[PDB]
């Protein structure tokens, strides 16, 4: 995240850190006792490696009581998504048990209605992404507070250029803006999750290139699929 501050440490017990072998790479969002979304191509480079999700956590290096580090029986992308493209950009992790449930562990109720957010509505996300242009990255989780941008507005020329599609939401990135491994976390407005951050590269804190995020509510039929 750029230009956030340290969130509360465990004030958003459905957030996820998606590792693989033991390194932060995406964010994720605890949906249900025991399956995390994510984005779909945060495991692109991963088939090598072990694929876990950190809940419970505010530091990524030190001890809490709260924080546990599941193993993953399954990982199921999109089946639609496809490398190189924007679309269908979700991730389900089934995590190897349910998660212990608590004050700092809990899954977040995620929208399925099938309507835009007013413009302007404030909304938060979170995640252990890179904190500025040098690349540095954060023990701790970071958050920034972003209005939602008006999806005409995102897709004029200048910004996305028709790029985005009813699928997909923006917020504005004027200085503020998720960026590089806050891919797969949770847009939040509410109370409710609305959106996930979005996998592809992009430019980071400029007004003119706004945050995109994939709607969960156009996905419920999905979601509710590999849920059960
Ligand atoms: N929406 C948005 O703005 N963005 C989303 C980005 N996508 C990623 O980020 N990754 C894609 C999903 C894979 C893995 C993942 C990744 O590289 N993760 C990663 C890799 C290396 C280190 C790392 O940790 C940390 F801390 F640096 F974030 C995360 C991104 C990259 C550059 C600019 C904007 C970016």
């Amino acid at each position: 995240i750029l230009g956030g501050r340290e969130a509360e440490a465990h004030a958003r017990p459905y957030m996820a850190s998606v590792q693989l072998n033991g390194a932060h790479l995406c964010g994720g969002v605890l949906v249900a006792e025991q399956w995390v979304l994510s984005a779909a191509h945060c495991l692109e480079d991963a088939a090598d490696g072990k694929v876990q999700v950190l809940l419970g956590a505010h530091s990524l290096s030190q001890p809490e009581p709260s924080k546990r580090l599941y193993d993953v029986l399954r990982a199921v992308p999109h089946p639609d998504s496809q490398p190189d493209t924007i679309d269908h950009d979700l991730l389900l992790l089934q995590l190897s048990e349910k998660a212990t449930l608590g004050p700092a562990v809990r899954p977040l109720p995620w929208q399925r209605v099938d309507r835009d957010v007013a413009p302007g509505t404030l909304c938060d996300v979170a995640g252990w992404g890179i904190v500025n242009h040098a690349g540095r990255r954060p023990d701790s989780l970071q958050h920034v507070l972003l209005p939602v941008l008006d999806r005409a507005t995102c897709n004029r020329r200048t910004h996305h250029d028709g790029a985005i599609t009813e699928r997909l939401m923006c917020a504005e990135s004027n200085r503020r803006d998720s960026c590089k491994g806050d891919s797969g976390g949770p847009l939040v407005c509410g109370g409710v999750l609305e959106g996930v951050v979005t996998s592809g590269s992009r430019v980071c804190g400029n007004r003119k290139k706004p945050g995109i995020y994939t709607r969960v509510a156009s996905y419920a039929a999905w979601i509710d699929s590999v849920l059960a």
